[PDB]
C-alpha cells in the first residue's frame, strides 16, 4: 500500500497472535517494541535520541507480520509508548520513501 | 524520487543559505535540526523526546529545499543526535511510504 504522512503512519501488525499498532519509521535503524513477553535469550542494550536513552532488551529473529509480510529479525522490547517498525524490518517488506 | 532504506535516508538540505546532511523521518511529527543561527522570530517550544521534554527554539515560515524540493515551514532548533525532517516538512515535498 501507500502510507500518508498527513497521520502518523501507523498500521496494524501481528506479533505471535497478538494484534497491534505501530509506526513505520524511517528515523529509526532499529524496531521498537512495547513492554511484552518474548520467549528466549536475550541481550541488554540501551537507545537513545532527543531527551536520551531508554534500557531495552534485544531479542533476535522476531516474526513480525505487517500488512500481511512477514518480517523476520532483531526487536527491541522496553518502555516505549508506541511500537516502532524501524528500517531492519521495513527492508524487508520492500518498504520505500517517496516523493 | 525512490529511496530505499537499507541505508539511513540522510539528504543534502538546503537551509538558510547552509548546506546539511538531515534524515528523513517518517517517525518525526517535527523537523528538528542542530544548533544554527536562522533569520527572524523564534519563540522557545518543550517537544516530547525520551524519558522527557526538551527546550527547543522554534522558528516559523523557515525555507528549507530537500533533494531540490522547497518546503517553508517550522524549524525547531536544539539538541538533536541527528537533523531530522519530519512530517510537517515532508508531507509539504510529496513524501509517502509504500509497499
Ligand atoms: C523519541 C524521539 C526523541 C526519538 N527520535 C525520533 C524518533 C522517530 N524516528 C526515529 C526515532 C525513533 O527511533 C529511535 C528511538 C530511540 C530510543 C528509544 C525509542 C526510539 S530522535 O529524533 O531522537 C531520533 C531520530 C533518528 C534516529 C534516532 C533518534
Amino acid at each position: 500500500p501507500q502510507i500518508t504522512l498527513w497521520q502518523r503512519p501507523l498500521v496494524t501488525i501481528k506479533i505471535g497472535g497478538q494484534l497491534k499498532e505501530a509506526l513505520l519509521d524511517t528515523g529509526a535503524d532499529d524496531t521498537v517494541l512495547e513492554e511484552m513477553s518474548l520467549p528466549g535469550r536475550w541481550k541488554p542494550k540501551m537507545i537513545g535520541g532527543i531527551g536520551g536513552f531508554i534500557k531495552v532488551r534485544q531479542y533476535d529473529q522476531i516474526l513480525i507480520e505487517i500488512c500481511g509480510h512477514k518480517a523476520i529479525g532483531t526487536v527491541l522490547v522496553g518502555p516505549t509508548p508506541v511500537n516502532i517498525i524501524g528500517r531492519n524490518l521495513l527492508t524487508q517488506i520492500g518498504c520505500t520513501l517517496n516523493f
